[PDB]
């Protein structure tokens, strides 16, 4: 009755230089406010490690904001969050889920939460992590906004 | 084992201005069709009280709909937001928050936010949902705007 | 222990024939990649059947991906997509959960995904099937994407 679980909130995102056309991971908050990690959980190196195999379910919500690019017609842009594995065998990351949404907005500016979750079976020593398409547009400002998770069934 | 949980559907929700404020919680339907409370939990005007101490899923889906409003200006928006007031603390610490900005281009708009994330909740604490405003919220449907929670 | 449980994934999709004014229901797949069923949850006839009674945790997500359409203003497109129950009782199915937002997407075409999740108590032999507004416009590009998934708490 003490499975391993932990709910990670978001931070203000240390710039850090990563590969061109390639998805920018973040690193959160694991111990304040409402963030934890317990019962094995493991939140290292920007990683969420799994204690045991088993079947978790994972989510994570991202809420985006930005100007208003809008540009015929134009071509849309998009914002996107994507979370993904990486195990000891294939270090290739294996995508597990992933909310993609246009954007082509009018006003002032935008903003809009993308939330995703399902249920996984991980291998213990697989790390968990969440990607999205620019960083820069991720609102860091709330607790309650942006916020990733995982928990044994 | 069998642990504490509960499904909500929306309901009437009537209008108000008591005790003046903003971000109105809303009204849940506990029993009437695919809504149930079980296992201790049980809502109580506005409030989900947890019956059991422990790790919880909270979740919930809020559809909002109105005629388009005219909108390089300021847009509109809608939120909701899941709160846990607990009597040690007064302040209610919001856990949850969907905030979208709504600025269309038609006749009207409609669209569901949905919530879902686990949280470490203490026994005799109280859940309620808030919403930017009561009366974008669409009551119609139960399937369309729910709120639950369980023990994990 | 050995708790029922299963997600699927998105595939091509395989046309049907139009009989009813009713939702097109989607198939999966329940074996390859991301996909599962487990525990004598059985994918079976374009449905989910339950093994045993008691309360699930029902989840889906359906990415939209279509062509910018037109929208007195001209009223607004929408998608949806609604997990149904469908009882050995009464035939007559029975909506539990539905996702739906309009559209009017200015700019050349659009994208975005649907997602909804939530507990329910269901009996067994029950079934549970995933419906859409329109088949043409479901993203089955990826696993990630597009899909569906139950499990017993
Ligand atoms: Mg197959």
């Amino acid at each position: 009755g003490d499975k391993p679980r932990a709910h990670l909130t978001v931070v203000r995102q240390t710039p850090t230089q990563h590969f061109k056309n390639q998805f920018p991971a973040l690193h959160w908050e694991h111990e304040l406010g409402l963030a934890f990690t317990k019962n094995r959980m493991n939140y290292t190196n920007k990683f969420l490690l799994i204690p045991e195999s088993g079947d978790y379910f994972i989510y994570s919500q991202v809420t985006f904001r930005g100007m208003t690019s809008e540009c015929r017609p134009n071509k849309p842009d998009s914002i996107t969050v994507v979370i993904t594995k990486v195990t000891d065998s294939y270090p290739e990351p294996t995508q597990l889920l992933m909310g993609t949404k246009s954007v082509c907005e009018v006003g002032s500016n935008w903003f809009q939460p993308i939330y995703l979750g399902a249920m996984f079976s991980l291998q213990e020593g697989d790390k968990l992590m969440v990607n999205v398409s620019d960083i820069s547009l991720v609102d860091y400002t709330k607790e309650d906004k942006t916020f990733f998770g995982a928990f044994l069934l």
